[PDB]
């Protein structure tokens, strides 16, 4: 209850990029932070955007790609900018592309969404564990 109230007090900040945009969108959903709401924490996301835009072709299977989302992140106190928690999250997904360009792009974008969703889930669990420490006994 207070942990869920604490999670939605976290405002996710990302610099220009598809990865940070997708991860921020996923975290705003997972954290339940409503835009315009008061923020107790600022979560800064540093996605390796070049690595995230690159789907790497795999051997053995035709049009199979591996996509990697690497994120360094800092949790700050929204009032004084002190770093109160940090982390590193590395997520990998595969997508099975197609000879057709529309389908090939759809597969890649779905892979990117799935990477961002799993990265969001890993960070949300890490932050919920941190905010759970905050709950009295
Ligand atoms: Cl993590």
């Amino acid at each position: 209850a207070g942990v869920e109230s604490g999670l939605s007090s976290i405002e996710t900040v990302a610099a220009e990029g598809r990865g940070g945009y997708l991860l921020r969108e996923q975290l705003d959903d997972a954290l339940a932070h409503r835009q315009g709401s008061p923020a107790a924490y600022k979560l800064y996301l540093s996605v390796n955007e070049q690595r995230f835009a690159r789907g790497v072709r795999l051997d053995n299977v035709a049009n199979r790609f591996e996509l990697r989302m690497s994120v360094d992140w800092r949790l700050l106190d929204a009032k004084n900018g002190a770093e109160v928690h940090k982390g590193r999250t590395d997520v990998s997904v595969t997508y099975d592309s197609a000879d057709q360009p529309y389908a090939a792009i759809a597969a890649q974008q779905d892979g990117q969404e799935r990477a961002a969703a799993e990265a969001a889930r890993k960070i949300q669990l890490d932050l919920a564990t941190w905010l759970a420490g905050k709950k009295p006994a």
